[PDB]
């Protein structure tokens, strides 16, 4: 329903929580994947207005609707803690270098 819009992705409150709960898994496993080994720490240098507490962990969410298994990330992220609470959405489309901006 275009509850996060990144770029020219859309993602629903369902897309989120599916990604969010395959990143949290590995991240209570101790387990990453691909060559950025995802899920790690996102230290907020961005200094985004996030309403829920850090640790803060960075985790690919797909277009395509799968769950990001060690291939290729793309430009888009979800962002969860310690509690699994959603932090938010960022990505890297509409940014410079390795900057991210937040998905509306
Ligand atoms: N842009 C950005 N990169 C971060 C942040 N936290 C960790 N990083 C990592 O710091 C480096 C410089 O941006 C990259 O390795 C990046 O990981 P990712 O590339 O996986 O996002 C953050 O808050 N913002």
């Amino acid at each position: 329903a275009c509850d996060y819009t990144c770029g020219s992705n859309c993602y629903s409150s369902s897309d989120v929580s599916t990604a969010q709960a395959a990143g949290y898994k590995l991240h209570e496993d101790g387990e990453t994947v691909g060559s950025n080994s995802y899920p790690h720490k996102y230290n907020n240098y961005e200094g985004f207005d996030f309403s829920v507490s850090s640790p803060y962990y960075e985790w690919p969410i797909l277009s395509s609707g799968d769950v990001y298994s060690g291939g290729s990330p793309g430009a888009d992220r979800v962002v969860f803690n310690e509690n699994n609470q959603l932090a938010g959405v960022i990505t890297h489309q509409g940014a410079s270098g390795n900057n991210f901006v937040e998905c509306t």
